């Protein structure tokens, strides 16, 4: 039994973490193949970050301008690039510890694994969630930038974050492995405003099926109610509003609980209405968001 | 910033994990060297679980009886061993993979990452804490035993955990790589009890400065308070003693944020007294007991 946050587990990714370096700034680049992939604010000093015209300072540099360490530094950079706020390092050695891997943007709710890591070395391993002002709430600390995120789904690494940069709130923003930035976020030393951090329903009713199963049935309740009423009720306390897709995803469980959706929705209304009233479900006192329910189906079975 | 439960990188305990068959039994194994180590009750029929004499049934079965499968079954078993509720499957090959490691008995209060394993291969890494009951409240299904909990801490994986039973409470119990229990536990199919489960104080506090260095500040309070003080009422709220010792560990926090020990124990009091108001300190709604002082000191620098 039990609940807890997993993360897959990160040795395929950790042999592709790598140290980069243009002039001194170092940060962590993610090695695939003959190819180095980092974010492009390496290039940058540190007066350049305020609004930094990018393709004019890669000018400046060259092939022989960007240093990857790896373990001992023998990366040759055979060719250089700029897609969509990443660099693009073609490299001499392949790497051996290639794992079968690709680049995927994911959506609002679909959840991750982030490896955070400094100075190209691997520090440690949490779950994030894509949240819907496209940040995340993640561990970083200076010179995370670098770090990545991934799903490891059947076999292969599926690459979804690379990391850029804290914002002002305090959350984190970045890109996917082709470049671009998740919400509408650039790289600059500007203030930027991640908007309303609405919940992922679909989620909380996953996290609360998987209590069922794991023994928590107290917000079980005796009424029903209605997508669009539910939904009314979402919307006051900023919640995604429910789709019959998510109805659809949230089939098996409740196939295994015996629960039909639309029940599990009343229980929720009334959690939102009256509140936990001091209890704890799966050992939290609030409603949490970041299990979705391909994470919650695969951990309780 | 942020604030996230944090596993190590598992990479190396992965290409340590391999699957181990006795009979009809399947459970996982953990291959370091040429010894390949597992739970004792792999020799077990379901029948026999209830109270077994291992040695009796060991003495049933020889070299050949094992079958340690890895990814393709080329491990010859050249001998065996019960230790203490451990196997011990000396084999022809040592593990090209077996990182630098160390098994280590820890202690109430301290933690660490559990890569859960089902039928040889890794699922997913999440971080435990071992309680004062010395159970743990895992995420770990059916065949989870067999899967270990280690610290990579410097380079050198401390293996403190493998994991063999759930109990009725639905916690988790096991061993160190000695095989002993944690705790007044055996590996039986009986009744057995955990105890009350202590609230681990030093961590809650450490959680605290944590909360300070991330910017939730708001249980900060303007009293002051004693450790004869607050120990009278952390025995209330069933809170471990704090020690000195703890004040000396929770040193570098106390320092990092300007907050005396005691101070961060007075609002800690006023916290179990008047609880939370609502609020939540770092995206939680209850007093977080899972991250020890060290945990904090590297996740926030």
């Amino acid at each position: 039994s039990g609940f807890r946050k997993m993360a897959f587990p990160s040795g395929k990714v950790e042999g592709c973490m790598v140290q980069v370096t243009c002039g001194t700034t170092t940060l962590n680049g993610l090695w695939l193949d003959d190819v180095v992939y980092c974010p492009r604010h390496v290039i940058c000093t540190s007066e350049d970050m305020l609004n930094p015209n990018y393709e004019d300072l890669l000018i400046r540099k060259s092939n022989h301008n960007f240093l990857v360490q790896a373990g001992n530094v023998q990366l040759r950079v055979i060719g250089h690039s700029m897609q969509n706020c990443v660099l693009k390092l073609k490299v001499d050695t392949a790497n051996p510890k290639t794992p079968k891997y690709k680049f995927v943007r994911i959506q609002p709710g679909q959840t991750f694994s982030v490896l955070a890591c400094y100075n190209g070395s691997p520090s440690g391993v949490y779950q994030c969630a894509m949240r819907p002002n496209f940040t995340i709430k993640g561990s970083f600390l200076n010179g995370s930038c670098g770090s990545v995120g991934f799903n490891i789904d059947y076999d292969c690494v599926s690459f979804c974050y690379m990391h850029h940069m804290e914002l002002p709130t305090g959350v984190h923003a970045g890109t996917d492995l082709e470049g671009n930035f998740y919400g509408p976020f650039v790289d600059r030393q500007t203030a930027q405003a991640a908007g309303t951090d609405t919940t992922i329903t679909v989620n909380v009713l996953a996290w609360l099926y998987a209590a069922v199963i794991n023994g928590d049935r107290w917000f079980l309740n005796r009424f029903t109610t209605t997508l669009n009423d539910f939904n009314l009720v979402a919307m006051k306390y900023n919640y995604e509003p429910l789709t019959q897709d998510h109805v659809d995803i949230l089939g098996p469980l409740s196939a295994q609980t015996g629960i039909a959706v639309l029940d599990m929705c009343a229980s929720l209304k009334e959690l939102l209405q009256n509140g936990m009233n001091g209890r704890t479900i799966l050992g939290s006192a609030l409603l949490e968001d970041e299990f979705t329910p391909f994470d919650v189906v695969r951990q309780c079975s």
